């Protein structure tokens, strides 16, 4: 039989574990020549693995690169003007990679060029929460100051904004012990954590959404028009540059001003933490100065796009898609993904020989860029937004597959739920102590879902990965799934580090390469159900269900201010009413669904569970975020990684209490009340009746 | 049988005829219990005919009316401030009329209050050519003078907002005899022309697609958040009022200062049409007076939506809409377009009683306030957006059908070029000698294409009308036909005057309503094929040969310019290789077309025909005009009747000679050029093979 147990079966940990270590001998970084050689091999190989097309589909971005001959560093500069002290130039190499050629040095990429001096100002974070203590609380003022911020618990583009409208002058990002180093386990190359020469590489862009910073709307394509740099979107304005804990050390040491508010501002270096401004007595006339030189240019990026055409359903696209882009090895992220993408395209290719088609075309994807800001994947769905638009059944997302060996970690939207369930229940545990289990009952009982007793935990969509336009822009029911640690946005310690090596996976995260096989199993057999199912695999009901739940919760953020609540009317009816519409009506859809031979009435049937999501984008977008445009989900505007839910309205209840027209700030409140409420309402009424 | 033929021939002239005299008796004004009186009747009727279900919709929606107790006047008043002439404060009624109530008097929709006095300065028609050649060549200025227009050539709209942007502090409209009667016609009752006291109604917003003024984006249903007056979209800032050529006359005799400049500013009035400032010496220190007291309110509206459910394919929606809401009786604007709907309904609701149904579902709409800004098409389609996006074929306008007596007049997409052609070979022509010929031989002997030879003309889409949210803002395929005069966008005499009567058209435009037949056989033939039609009747080869015509038109617009293309390397190639590109994959795709039992494929091509219009809409819309999102039409932005071909160029280039900075100015033309380019290849690859 051609079923999904001969799809599931086909895959290897074995060819797996051989195709990581093909793709991590060399970095791949985006726009570089390395990074083309290894689009045009996965492109010769999902051919010769069966598929009926594949092509590069390129474009024309801006990318940012440290200036070769002119390297980036921070000093610690004496009255004189003598640098006393220097930051690294690069990463100490790992064992057997110190003669790799091509490795790029830490930097912040798309950091503005600049030689700023000054005091340091120690921001914890550098979270909303952070700047709020510090500016309100302690009194802190961090205008022309140099901020230092440890990474973790937000994106770090977040952090650079925050600094910015504080009015800083340049951000140092630097990794605590606390944060990337675990107790008892060893220092690469003996174990997985964060050495003191260590250093987290990353862009720092505040797209929101937009793709390439140059071309926002439209695909980078070769008669592209550019926004000039000064209206680009999502640049910083002040040099940023990352730095490992042996230098961070060096620069907090003598840190002075006030002492830290509280414990949860002290990292595990033997510091104090002060906040500062500046050092303490002896070294007050010290300053620190930065030094950044690196450029933004416009370079060619490649997207593999391949292509297994549907035998019933060409025109309905399930689409698996993860970047191939690296910061330097890539040996979890992204390679770890596009190693399963890979086995998982190589299976589908099998039974395809075979003479096997799925019902609907499968779209496979090896995303360029996605490191400096989604650029590959938002420019190829900007291109080809009106076939996604009306085609787009499903987005599975492919990045790394493992960031930790104790349990699955899912984030999908809800109609996707059901289809995760069912398919966990009828897979193999790879754990410890559940040999014989199914997948379901170890994930269940390693992450219990808070909200709903009894089921595993599966969280909100949010962004920082390569589902952001196809999700939040255009409505495409998405999903993502990975093994994961027992810290949830800071990464695992190696993260963008150049110890992130095939050799890191194989000795410390997955040696048998069976927690890759369960990731192959649960996204391909995502895939599989999706392209193949005779009714889409979507349950409305499970929409109706958080919804409510969604209310709920922006209610009782709303209803901390009980007394505006009264002087403005501020009323949730209108939203509790869409969304008890939404639930009658969805239960009765789910009714027609199982008691309808006719595929007129199927494929109205499965137009309306496609189009489902697709009625949350509201075409106006989000306020100043035009490219968010799903009304119920939308990266958190104070960390993208981060899923809010009812973003409009949360963030129009936001610090609330600060704003100086109260009117106006409540009068905001419920427009985007009512914004919500109809949109729910209009969804809802997608799954009527249709005449 | 059951066919198109037998759809034709169960509709009859004197039914249409006995509906408009039922339509017209009474006046039937938006947000007036009589008009929500009709809707009940229409809403109880199209039940009685047959259809499944006949639903009201209701907003709530800015109107606005003039004061019952405080009248709307002009004076021209003296030194002491006495009143010497006042204008009049209602058209003397039509025999039998002189005793109707709530004949609303003549008034500007949503002019503000003011009683602003002041100098005349006479502008012609008020076009945007008109001020440069006051302004530019003349150097006469506006600023704070009151403005005195005639009538005609453009959307008044467009006239209020140039007088505005000039500085005017008013704005007279008048109807001049050289636009508003036809020589040696007798005025009303006699004959069809305009008498001195006749007055034109029309609201004056710039809505550019919005809608209800406080809610654009959204219904403006029971929980609507409305915008605060201030902020509300299109409303003027200056007084507005309309009078008759009477009444000008009285105000036009007196003025001095300078001559007109040339024939074309002189209107049939026995008047020297002198611009002015002012009035000639004697009378230099009388001056204009207005005094506006009208208020807008909120008021709620009713839509009559009758749904006739499709046998196959009921998720795909053919909308037939028109307007049942009127300035006074109707007589032709709308009621000789909604008689002929109610017509259509009855026939189709006959075939239905002996077990027809279409394949597909035919909406059937009569709109409420299209007057105040095609409110009601306009909020329902912001209600039901979703549904219309992804399920709707097409939309047939049905507004007057008739305009005159001489021929055909036709806009719409060039999806629907054939069917139409096709469709007039099939209909009897009404025309005296043309007995025995075809509607297509008069048509196109009355009305030869300038673009095709031997072709009859078929007119872009503009707006002023209820199609323009489905065509401009959602993209779904649109057309309209009526009987026309032999001037264009002006209106016939008695256009939204007290005269428009049952009578005017029974005596003098269509005493056997053969006009009204031809045009119900036309509407409702359209609707009939797009809604039974096995494969969707567009011809998308149509819309290759019109994107090569417009893309030659805004080349040599741009090629006026040549040395700031050399300078600025303004190309077109992309535009030129775009329309090629769907040229060709047009043509591949109609062999597709022809050479495929299977349903799947058949409802895929389906698809991609219905999808085609949609390929069109940018969802960022046109620069300022966030509604307007079709990229090849919009109403043009000096005149709201006309439709201009690739707007976005077209406006960029638009006066550009005048730009203080000719480098961002031809930027941004280049950028329209890559907007325009990127969108055709993007609409011709949704024909492309789908996988
Ligand atoms: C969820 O679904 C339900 C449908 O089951 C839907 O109920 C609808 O609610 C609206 C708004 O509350 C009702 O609107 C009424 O409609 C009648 C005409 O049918 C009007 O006469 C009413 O207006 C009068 O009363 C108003 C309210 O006090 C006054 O402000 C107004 O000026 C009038 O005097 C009113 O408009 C509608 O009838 C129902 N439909 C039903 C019950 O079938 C509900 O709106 C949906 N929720 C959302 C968020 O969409
Ligand atoms: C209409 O349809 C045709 C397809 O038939 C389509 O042709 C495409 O044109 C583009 C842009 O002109 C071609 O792009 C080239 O692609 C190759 C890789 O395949 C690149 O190497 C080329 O780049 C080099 O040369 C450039 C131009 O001088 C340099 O600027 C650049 O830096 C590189 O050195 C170039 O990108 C594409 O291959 C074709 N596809 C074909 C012929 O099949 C055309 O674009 C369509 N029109 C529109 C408006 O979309
Ligand atoms: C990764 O695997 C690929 C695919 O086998 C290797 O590329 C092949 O290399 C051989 C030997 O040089 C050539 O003959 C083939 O033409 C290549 N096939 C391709 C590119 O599809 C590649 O060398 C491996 N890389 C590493 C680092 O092991
Ligand atoms: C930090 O790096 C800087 C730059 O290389 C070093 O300063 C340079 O030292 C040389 C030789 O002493 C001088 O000729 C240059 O003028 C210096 N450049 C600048 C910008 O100061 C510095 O010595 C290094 N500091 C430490 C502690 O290693
Ligand atoms: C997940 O599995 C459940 C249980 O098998 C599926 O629910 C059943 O679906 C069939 C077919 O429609 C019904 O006859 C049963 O009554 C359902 N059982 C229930 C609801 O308890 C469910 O459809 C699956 N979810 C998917 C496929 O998305
Ligand atoms: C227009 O035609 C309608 C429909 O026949 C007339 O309305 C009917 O009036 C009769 C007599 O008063 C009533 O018994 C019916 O209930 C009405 N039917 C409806 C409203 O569907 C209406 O009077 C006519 N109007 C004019 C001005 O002739
Ligand atoms: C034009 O209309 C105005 C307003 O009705 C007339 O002026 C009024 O005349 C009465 C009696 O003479 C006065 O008591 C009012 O004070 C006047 N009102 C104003 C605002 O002037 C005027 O007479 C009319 N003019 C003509 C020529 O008919
Ligand atoms: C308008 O009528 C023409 C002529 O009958 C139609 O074109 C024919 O369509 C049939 C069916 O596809 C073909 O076999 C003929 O070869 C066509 N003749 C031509 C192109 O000259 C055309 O399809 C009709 N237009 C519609 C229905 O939109
Ligand atoms: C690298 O640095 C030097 C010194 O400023 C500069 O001249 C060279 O052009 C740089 N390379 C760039 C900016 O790409
Ligand atoms: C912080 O310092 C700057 C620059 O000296 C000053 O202009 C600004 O007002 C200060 N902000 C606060 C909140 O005190
Ligand atoms: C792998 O699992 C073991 C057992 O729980 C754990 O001790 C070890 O820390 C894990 N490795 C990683 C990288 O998480
Ligand atoms: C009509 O005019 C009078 C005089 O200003 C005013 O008091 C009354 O309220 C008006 N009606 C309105 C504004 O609706
Ligand atoms: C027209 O008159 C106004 C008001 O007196 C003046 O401010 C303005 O500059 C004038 N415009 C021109 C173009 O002369
Ligand atoms: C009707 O047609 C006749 C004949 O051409 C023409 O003289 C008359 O003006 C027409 N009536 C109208 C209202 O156009
Ligand atoms: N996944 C990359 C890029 C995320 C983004 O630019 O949104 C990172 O977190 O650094
Ligand atoms: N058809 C009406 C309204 C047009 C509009 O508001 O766009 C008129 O021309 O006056
Ligand atoms: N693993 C994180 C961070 C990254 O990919 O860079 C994510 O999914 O976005
Ligand atoms: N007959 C014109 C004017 C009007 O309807 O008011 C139109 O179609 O828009
Ligand atoms: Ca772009
Ligand atoms: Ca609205
Ligand atoms: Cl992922
Ligand atoms: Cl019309
Ligand atoms: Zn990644
Ligand atoms: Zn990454
Ligand atoms: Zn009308
Ligand atoms: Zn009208």
């Amino acid at each position: 039989k051609h079923n999904m147990k001969a799809f599931l079966d086909e895959l290897k940990a074995e060819n797996i574990k051989k195709f990581l270590y093909n793709f991590t001998q060399i970095p791949h970084l985006a726009g570089t020549e390395q990074n083309f050689q290894l689009a045009k091999q996965i492109q010769s190989q999902w051919k010769e693995f069966g598929l009926d097309s594949v092509e590069l589909a390129h474009y024309d971005v801006l990318l940012s690169y440290p200036n070769k001959t002119h390297p980036n560093y921070i000093s610690i500069i004496n009255e004189d003007g003598n640098e006393i002290f220097n930051t690294s130039l690069f990463e100490p190499p790992p064992p057997g990679y110190e003669n790799v050629s091509d490795i790029v040095p830490p930097f912040s990429a798309f950091s503005p060029q600049g030689m700023p001096e000054g005091d340091l100002v120690y921001v914890n974070y550098a979270r909303t929460e952070d700047f709020f203590k510090l500016e309100r609380d302690m009194k802190i003022n961090c205008s022309g100051k140099i901020v230092i911020a440890r990474y973790g618990k937000v994106f770090r583009g977040n952090k650079v904004k925050n600094a910015q409208l504080a009015g800083a002058k340049g951000v140092i990002l630097y990794s605590d012990p606390a944060d990337y180093f675990a107790p008892g386990v060893k220092s690469y190359p003996d174990g997985w954590n964060l050495p003191g020469g260590g250093v987290q590489r990353g862009n720092i862009l505040n797209l929101n959404g937009a793709g390439d910073p140059l071309t926002p709307g439209y695909p980078a394509n070769e008669y592209a028009y550019r926004r000039g740099i000064a209206e680009a979107v999502g640049l910083p304005s002040i040099p940023v540059h990352p730095i490992g804990y042996y230098d961070a050390q060096k620069l907090l040491e003598k840190m002075g001003g006030s002492a830290p508010p509280d414990s949860s501002w002290r990292g595990s270096l033997k510091v104090p933490y002060n906040v500062g401004p500046g050092f303490t007595g002896n070294f007050s006339t010290q300053k620190v100065k930065m030094h950044i030189h690196s450029t933004n240019e416009v370079t060619r990026i490649y997207n593999v796009i391949g292509t297994l055409r549907g035998a019933v359903e060409p025109d309905r696209y399930v689409i698996l898609g993860g970047h191939r882009d690296s910061w330097v090895f890539g040996g979890i992220d992204p390679q770890s993904g596009a190693a399963v993408v890979h086995e998982i395209v190589r299976s589908f290719g099998t039974l395809k020989k075979e003479g096997w088609r799925p019902r609907r075309t499968i779209l496979f994807a090896s995303w360029d860029a996605e490191e400096f800001g989604l650029l590959g994947s938002t420019e190829w769905a900007e291109e080809n937004s009106r076939l996604l638009q009306e085609r787009g059944v499903a987005y599975i997302n492919a990045d790394s597959s493992i960031e930790g060996n104790y349990t699955l970690r899912v984030d999908c939207t809800p109609l996707m739920y059901s289809l995760v369930y069912n398919l966990t229940k009828e897979l193999k545990s790879p754990d410890e102590g559940f040999e014989g289990k199914s997948l379901y009952e170890s994930w269940t009982k390693k992450s219990p879902s808070p909200e709903f007793s009894g089921m595993p935990r599966i969280s909100k969509l949010g962004s920082g990965n390569d589902f952001e336009v196809f999700f939040q822009r255009l409505g495409i029911a998405s999903g993502r799934a990975r093994y994961t640690k027992n810290n949830k946005f800071s990464g695992y310690p190696l993260y963008h580090s150049v110890y992130e090596t095939y050799e890191l996976v194989e000795k410390f995260y997955d040696p048998m390469f069976k927690y890759h096989l369960t990731v192959a199993q649960v996204r391909g057999g995502m895939v599989f159900e999706l392209a193949n199912s005779i009714v889409l695999p979507f349950d409305c009901r499970d929409y109706a269900v958080v919804l409510r739940k969604y209310a709920d919760k922006i209610y009782s953020i709303s209803m901390k201010h009980p007394q505006e609540m009264k002087t403005y009317s501020v009323s949730f009816d209108s939203l509790f009413s869409a969304v008890k519409n939404f639930t009658e009506i969805a239960s009765k859809f789910s009714e027609r669904l199982q008691d309808f031979s006719n595929p007129i009435v199927l494929r109205m049937m499965n137009d309306q569970l496609m189009f489902l999501e697709r009625a949350f984008i509201d075409p106006l977008g989000l306020p100043d975020r035009p490219f968010y445009r799903h009304v119920i989900y939308a990266p958190s505007s104070h960390n993208k990684y981060a899923g809010e839910s009812f973003p409009g309205i949360y963030d129009a209840l936001f610090d609330i209490e600060s704003k100086v027209d109260p009117s106006k700030a409540w009068g905001e409140v419920k427009r985007q009340i009512y914004v919500a409420a109809f949109t729910v309402q209009a969804a809802a009424e997608t799954l009527s009746e249709v005449a």
